[PDB]
């Protein structure tokens, strides 16, 4: 991997438009074709969960309009990982609606800093700093109106990474849905002067707890997580829901597991005097 080709990649799909539609019951895609952002529609409010690239924040505002929604009716911000991919918009959005921002302890000094770990120095990694009004751990519960999400700690890809759990209707039925926070390596340092201590334990203590939990609805901080632009395209009015795979989470945490092990050989080889 390189920061260039990372920048190169934020700066063309993870930019580019997707059309913002109604995933399953009261959660709406809204983010772009390389960044998924999401609206859960409470009966109190709005829930952001992430924004995107610090330049991408007036195209999330606009599909939030697309949909019908006020930006102003925000209340709370959620955050899966402290990357600038996913907070670019956390300062204006919180300005803009006087909403609260709720994120992972651990990533509490990297929101409010607005750099990225252990490699501060860098000007485009940045983002505009915000603050943290509630830090969560693993189990706690927050609430807006009629909706309730669960955090979980599911630390490697940053430090305080948290995957949401939240329960959907589909039909009659109660479905359990998971924004996974993100297992990938990317920039990450794994050995050497690795990005933060425990970074190694972390990951695969968090590709475990993926595959021991009994989720239906698996989604995340990029489309690709899982496959959103191909289930998109099979929903159909009184067809089963695309995105409900209870396998997958096991499937996908299988992949990254294996992707980390390959990185990390990787990496390791590499800090070999040459
Ligand atoms: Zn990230
Ligand atoms: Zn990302
Ligand atoms: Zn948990």
């Amino acid at each position: 991997q390189t920061i260039k080709d990372f920048l190169a990649v934020a700066m063309k799909k993870w930019t580019a438009p997707f059309e913002p539609f109604q995933l399953i019951d009261n959660i709406y895609y809204v983010g772009t074709d390389g960044i998924a952002v999401y609206v859960i529609k409470t009966s109190q409010g709005l829930i952001l969960m992430d924004t995107a690239m610090p330049q991408s924040t007036g195209m999330i505002k606009d599909n939030i309009a697309k949909l019908g929604f006020k930006v102003a009716d925000i209340k709370l911000i959620l955050n899966t990982h402290a990357h600038l991919d996913h907070t670019g918009g956390f300062a204006e959005i919180k300005k803009e609606t006087g909403a609260q921002l709720v994120a992972g302890e651990r990533d509490k000094p990297l929101l409010e800093g607005g750099y990225y770990p252990g490699d501060e120095k860098n000007e485009d990694l940045a983002f505009p700093a915000v603050k943290v009004d509630r830090a969560v751990k693993e189990g706690d519960r927050v609430t807006l109106g009629d909706t309730t999400l669960t955090a979980h700690a599911t630390p490697g890809h940053s430090p305080g990474c948290t995957s949401w759990e939240m329960t959907v209707k589909d039909g009659k039925e109660d479905r359990e849905v998971l924004f996974f926070c993100s297992g990938t390596v990317a920039l990450n340092r794994l050995v050497g002067q690795p990005t933060y201590a425990g970074i190694v334990d972390d990951y695969r203590a968090t590709f475990a707890k993926a595959k021991a939990m009994k989720i239906d609805v698996l989604l995340g901080p990029h489309p690709e997580v899982y496959g959103m632009q191909a289930k998109r395209a099979e929903m159909k009015d009184g067809a089963p829901n695309p995105f409900i795979k209870p396998g997958e989470l096991v499937t996908y945490a299988t992949s990254l597991s294996e992707d980390f092990d390959k990185q990390l050989a990787k990496q390791t080889a590499a800090l070999e005097k040459k």
